[PDB]
């Protein structure tokens, strides 16, 4: 029998789920309901759209007709799913009902709303979806901005901060405690991003935002600490998964806050799946259920969800917590457990923090790179690697493979990594790190 | 007790071994005999010093003072090992000869360029690019004599790296390649073709030519091949290299089928207490398990490390090599790991391949260059046999793939590996992941 598949949300995870199902089952009716004008879009591009490095149409991978005419997917744009119950969906010109044999929550995560005064003032913005990027640029046109404040010291906030310093503004970051990205990175890595950050940005640590002032336009921001002139505000205080439709069916919600899924991306409710930013996943090292709202996993989850619906078993092994960002000259990145995390999990750990060069001592253009590694004292296995400086991608990606596989410090050392003078030093920083840790054996 | 450890060769392999031994056994007598004046040197920097992009003193990692004073190695510079016998080594240093007892011996005397049977190889103006003294000799010749036209006899990596060194200096460069294509021995056609496009535009690329003779006055002026003549004031012979095994043979040391000194995981040779590390040594291949010869720097260094540890009674095993290597001509990056399609087929594998094109950034973020990937896969097990990468930003794809191959990843293992994404780094689907997907998990 043909079967009716319904997908809520037309982002990365949603279309990956949509494509996969139709690809495997062309005779099946695959509907996607997206609330906005946007499909196959990238929230990752926003900062760079706003910076103006590029345009907002380039936050699409594929246009609608590629999905409808070229891939046979019944794509409903401007369509908001408002209710769900067993076997039925309710959507909004018009408010119609649809039946499903399978359901995918490819539903994403909306930004967290801190309840303080002036949050609703023309002038205050939160960066999540592509319509937000156009709204900020449509604003900087209708008004004249020179002072910008950013509440949040995470990555979303840093990328937005950079997106304004490049446009030559007086930017102020207000983070709620002792360091930037304290939740995800360790101090000795975070310090090196901050040296560069302090300089190009008014970094205000250990502060809480109290109110936002203005008329109908924003004009000032007050914190427990001091006042700052501001004509535009970005709020990046974290995000939370859109779980409100999920509960509508008493789908299990994870310790994490996101929708509980298994290896097949199935939920606690039969024929109901979940993928992307709404979905809680598994950690590859730890085995703990964890929430890591990032793009590559989002897509893979959609791919995995699509496959199981179309009746070919596939497992998603989980995630490593691999992530990477940048402030100007400085590349920041991790994969696996941070020292803090590894401690929280009750591991017995040793660590190492080294500096190296990015090129051999002869070939020019050699820049600095720092690496912190975390190792389990009992097994010698790597638990995580953090890298900062220049040219950190080969290291992070490489270490991610090694972790996936459960490499030891010794396994890493003898791995045949490449060397040429225009590429890396003789002793690759990753294998240097792995040597400084040592291979202990009772 | 307090053993005597003698190491022939002061390159990466020798110094790694000497350092390791002394580090584990500080009460031991450790001697390094190096023929030249250079210790801890980088022959890998010869092309870049020739280009003038770097000074020669930059080829040394540590000054010899560090090994002697700071580490305790009895380093003997300008000292050549002439004969080897069980227990003894004959060395020529201060014009004369002398004798040294060894309890442990390491061959780290590397590999030297193959001397071709052409007439006129010994004219002045003809150089080999193998050791640091060569790089000086090349600059000093360009200083003493006017050079406009440069001819490279090559095809392989050194050749291309030497060819580039002369081009960006404005010189007129010609490459003589025996048979169909550049780098034909180590890469597949569809990979080298992309480099070759870039080569021909900045090089007089001459394929399927056997250089017959090098002619000139007292010094070089022309190169004659069975294809024709080429005006040349300077010649680089880079037709391949051979392991220095002639003094191993005196000891009765087993030589592997590759031509290099046979070893095991411990870097031990056929002869008791005798070791070999670096470009002299034959090692294991991580995938095939076959004996292989890959004269490259990171392996040579680890081989020295491993040899040192075993001499000093701390057992360690070198797992072998993947055939991982990387080069660049201009802004074209070329690199491989594992087996090519040709190697795999030669080894009798049931093989499927894929060749894809992608970008280094997403279509929003700018600066996106082109990247091409080739993957070889075993049909029966779904495991990656090898990956070749060409274009821009290829280091992540090779290093990551190397780890995967080292470990025995399948295409599905590769596909589901948590690789990093941010716009200034890569596209949402890393080109490696696309390769793994286009390859397929057929079972
Ligand atoms: C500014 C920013 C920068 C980022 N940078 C990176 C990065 O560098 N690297 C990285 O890996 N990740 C990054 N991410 C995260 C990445 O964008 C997400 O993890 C990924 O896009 C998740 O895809 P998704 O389809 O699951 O959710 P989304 O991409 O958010 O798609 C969900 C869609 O569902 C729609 N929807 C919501 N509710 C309904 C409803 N009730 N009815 C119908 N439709 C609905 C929404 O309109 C939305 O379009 C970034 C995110 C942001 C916000
Ligand atoms: C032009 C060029 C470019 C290269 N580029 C790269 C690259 O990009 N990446 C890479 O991984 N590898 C590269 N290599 C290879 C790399 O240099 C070698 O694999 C590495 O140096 C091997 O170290 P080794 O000590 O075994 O040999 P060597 O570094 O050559 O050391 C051997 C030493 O032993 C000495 N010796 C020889 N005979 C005697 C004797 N009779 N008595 C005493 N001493 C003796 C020699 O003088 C020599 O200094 C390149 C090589 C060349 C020539
Ligand atoms: C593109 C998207 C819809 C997924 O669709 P997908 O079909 O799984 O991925 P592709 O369109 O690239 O793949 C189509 C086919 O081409 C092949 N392919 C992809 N790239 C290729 C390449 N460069 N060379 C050769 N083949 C390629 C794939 O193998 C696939 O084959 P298959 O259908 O048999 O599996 C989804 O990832 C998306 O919405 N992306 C944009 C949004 C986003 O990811 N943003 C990032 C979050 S901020
Ligand atoms: C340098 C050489 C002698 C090896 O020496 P080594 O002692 O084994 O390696 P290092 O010099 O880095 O040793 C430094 C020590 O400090 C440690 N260290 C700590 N932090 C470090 C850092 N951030 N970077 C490098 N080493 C660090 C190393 O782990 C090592 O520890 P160990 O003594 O306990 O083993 C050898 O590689 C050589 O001669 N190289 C020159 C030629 C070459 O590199 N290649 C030739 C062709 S390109």
């Amino acid at each position: 029998m043909k079967k009716k598949v319904v997908i809520i949300g037309g982002g990365a995870a949603g279309m990956s789920a949509a494509s996969r199902v139709k690809r495997l089952k062309p005779e099946w009716d695959v509907k996607v309901f997206e609330a906005t004008e946007w499909v196959s879009h990238a929230p990752c591009g926003i900062p760079y759209v706003v910076e103006g490095l590029s345009t907002p149409d380039k936050l699409m991978y594929y246009p609608p007709e590629v999905f409808i005419k070229k891939r046979g997917i019944d794509l409903h744009l401007n369509a908001e799913v408002i209710e769900v119950d067993t076997g039925y969906v309710r959507v909004r010109g018009g408010e119609k009902s649809y039946e499903w044999d399978y359901l995918v929550f490819a539903n994403g995560a909306s930004p967290q709303v801190p309840a303080i005064e002036g949050v609703n003032l023309k002038g205050v913005f939160t960066a999540d979806l592509p319509p937000d990027a156009l709204a900020i640029r449509e604003y900087m046109e209708k008004y004249k901005v020179e002072n910008v404040v950013i509440i949040g010291g995470g990555y979303i906030g840093i990328e937005m901060a950079e997106a304004f310093a490049a446009q030559g503004k007086n930017v102020t970051m207000i983070v709620r405690g002792e360091r930037v990205l304290r939740r995800s990175f360790d101090k000795e890595v975070t310090d090196i991003l901050e040296e560069k950050l302090k300089k190009h940005v008014n970094l205000r640590l250990q502060e809480i935002t109290m109110k936002i002032e203005g008329e109908e336009r924003v004009e000032k921001v007050v914190t427990d600490a001091g006042e700052y002139k501001a004509e535009l505000v970005i709020l990046a205080t974290g995000i939370k998964p859109n779980i409100e439709l999920a509960k509508q069916l008493g789908v299990r919600i994870g310790e994490t806050g996101a929708i509980w899924t298994n290896e097949k991306m199935q939920t606690s409710v039969e024929n109901v799946y979940a993928a992307g930013d709404v979905a809680e996943t598994r950690h590859v090292i730890t085995g703990r259920r964890v929430w890591v709202p990032l793009a590559p996993a989002g897509n893979k989850m959609g791919y995995v969800a699509g496959s199981n619906i179309a009746g070919k078993e596939l497992h998603f092994p989980g995630v490593l917590g691999t992530a990477v960002t940048k402030f100007m000259d400085v590349e920041i990145g991790k994969t696996g457990l941070t020292e803090m995390e590894a401690l929280k999990e009750g591991y017995d750990v040793r660590t190492a923090f080294i500096k190296a060069s990015t090129r051999p001592h002869y070939y020019p253009g050699g820049r600095e790179i720092w690496l912190k590694g975390v190792v389990d004292n009992e097994t010698n296995r790597l638990l995580g690697v953090q890298v900062v400086g220049s040219d950190i991608l080969p290291r992070i990606d490489t270490a991610a493979a090694m972790l996936m596989a459960g490499f030891t410090t010794k396994d890493a050392f003898f791995t045949d990594l490449a060397y040429a003078p225009p590429f890396a030093p003789v002793w690759d920083p990753l294998i240097v790190l792995a040597r400084v840790l040592k291979f202990l054996e009772h």
